[PDB]
């Protein structure tokens, strides 16, 4: 092994201690990381953690004092839960440093969209990154004894400005 | 009074009687409906219910012990989770004989949906019906004190003749 040296530092940044480092290896495993023999890659958690960010958005957003009206709770959420605005905070929070992937393309993709975005329409958003977005709230799930709280303690201080500002002027 | 009339036959076919039948009355309240002047239609619910579903579904494949593959589990998610099996559930639990709108056309594909059914590609998917297996569980939801696990106690038995069946093809 080398395989979970520096997780810590990514614990710190989120604020999360894993129980079982193994869900945090799988979370930030692409199918191409072949290093990797002892977890599965990220795309079971991802399946799990997408719908898991749905309801927990979904929630909040429903229970909201400002009582949005139907039309507008759907164009929030179809602006909060998508692969692009999921990417673009996997960058924010630093995931693209712990994500394991044996691939020149990857690479490419990921280094001109973090940099587009610390700068910050056609920059090509790397679908990977949303989808370790996913699959960490699914790690998260899984090593907390599936806890929805625990993952939204986690997920929203990381949601919350992007949530406060659509919910004032909505895309 | 009159708005609740009967919906003490639905409760028993779903099993589960609502401590406050307004969230019953709200899930089945279509926007049309303007006799209704005491809830908001469904659509709010539905909102919520349609993310509820999607994670029970989820979790139940995530948890399936075949340990289906991850292009598994997305195929069977998109089988399990799309508004016209939704709708075929909502029919099949007589969903439509509760359901509450000022709308000939909407009834119109309703009644010949419900029909092609019954003689079970061409036919027109009332969308409505899908809505409203949506809202129903976000009436339950709200009913039980934002609990998923009472959700899922009627929701599940509903849903499991179908989950098995993909599940096995
Ligand atoms: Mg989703
Ligand atoms: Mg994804
Ligand atoms: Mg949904
Ligand atoms: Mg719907």
């Amino acid at each position: 092994n080398h395989l979970i040296s520096g997780f810590e530092n990514f614990e710190k940044k989120i604020n999360y201690r894993f129980k079982n480092k193994a869900y945090l290896l799988q979370a930030f495993t692409h199918a191409s990381y072949h290093y990797n023999t002892i977890t599965d890659c990220y795309q079971r958690l991802e399946f799990l953690g997408d719908a898991i960010l749905d309801y927990l958005i979904t929630k909040h957003l429903y229970e909201d004092p400002r009582q949005h009206s139907p039309g507008v709770l759907t164009d929030l959420r179809s602006a909060l839960v998508n692969n692009t605005i999921f990417a673009s905070l996997a960058v924010k929070y630093d995931y693209h440093k712990y994500f394991k992937a044996v691939s020149p393309e990857l690479f490419h993709v990921i280094d001109d969209f973090v940099q587009f975005q610390l700068e910050k329409e056609d920059i090509e958003v790397p679908k990977a990154m949303g989808d370790i977005f996913e699959s960490l709230a699914g790690a998260i799930y899984m090593d907390s004894g599936m806890s929805l709280e625990t993952v939204w303690q986690v997920y929203y201080p990381m949601m919350r400005p992007l949530i406060e500002k659509f919910s004032a002027n909505v895309p």
